[PDB]
């Protein structure tokens, strides 16, 4: 777990794809961001997060 990003990027991929209920292809808006913009990786991981809090099984 190194040879991908910086650690924080890759972190936020990690995290990001640790998110359940994150939709397959919002996470994959999200890291295919991460993989435009690397520098966004922290919003990205933020907003993920945060939609994957909200898109909690209901």
């Amino acid at each position: 777990a190194d040879n991908k990003f910086n650690k924080e990027q890759q972190n936020a991929f990690y995290e990001i794809l640790h998110l359940p209920n994150l939709n397959e292809e919002q996470r994959n808006a999200f890291i295919x961001s991460l993989k435009d913009d690397p520098s966004q990786s922290a919003n990205l991981l933020a907003e993920a997060k945060k939609l994957n809090d909200a898109q909690a099984p209901k």
